[PDB]
């Protein structure tokens, strides 16, 4: 069983509501390669945080990296509407 198994890393550019504001980036490099994480400053956001699991090698299964960019604009023009779903 080695068919249908990509070694690509799924990089997600998350906003805040766990929504990716950019199409999930399929990082495709060499197999067992130690890669770098592609980062882009979207709309002037500050990198909120990413998960510690980034430094390693392209695995035999699609790895998922959550890269979150937080709005560096204060909660004056930004409204968080809290409701019970």
């Amino acid at each position: 069983m080695d068919f249908g198994k990509p070694n690509q890393v799924t990089v997600n550019y998350l906003d805040e509501n766990n929504t990716s504001i950019a199409p999930s980036l399929y990082l495709s490099g060499l197999f067992n390669e130690a890669y770098n994480v592609p980062m882009k400053k979207i709309k002037g956001y500050t990198l909120l945080k990413y998960d510690s699991e980034i430094l390693g090698v392209f695995t035999e299964s699609p790895q998922t990296i959550n890269i979150i960019y937080q709005k560096k604009a204060p909660e004056q023009a930004l409204e968080h509407h809290h409701h019970h779903h």
